């Protein structure tokens, strides 16, 4: 449980690392709908999520288990797939970062 949350923290550090920055950068901070002119974003996305919020929740010991952590990371990707045209670069970037996430999450010590 501690060990599983350390694995989750390792994944989070990797998703925020320079290695993945080319496709991870749209997920670093909350979507600023107003700044991007996406005035329908908060009508379509009821539960915004981003890696800075995941990092705050990890630092605050909000996550009680790996499943709660994974739920937030996957919510972040789901929001991207729900809102954006499926042929837009941001969806390709989501797919690439979710591939990194899912393959390493699958190696959870258990
Ligand atoms: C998690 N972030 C997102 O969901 C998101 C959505 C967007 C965005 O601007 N989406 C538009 C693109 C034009 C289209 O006609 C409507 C939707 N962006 C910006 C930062 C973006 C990311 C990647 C490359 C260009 C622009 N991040």
């Amino acid at each position: 449980l501690s060990e599983q949350l350390k694995h989750c923290n390792g994944i989070l550090k990797e998703l925020l690392s320079k290695k993945h920055a080319a496709y991870a950068w749209p997920f670093y901070k909350p979507v600023d709908a107003s700044a991007l002119g996406l005035h329908d974003y908060h009508d379509i996305i009821k539960h915004p999520m981003d890696l800075s919020t995941v990092k705050r929740k990890m630092e605050n010991r909000d996550y009680r288990d790996a499943q709660e952590f994974a739920a937030d990371v996957r919510l972040m990707f789901s929001n991207c797939y729900k809102y954006n045209p499926p042929d837009h670069d941001v969806v390709a970037m989501a797919r690439k970062l979710q591939d990194v996430f899912e393959f390493r999450y699958a190696k959870m010590p258990d």
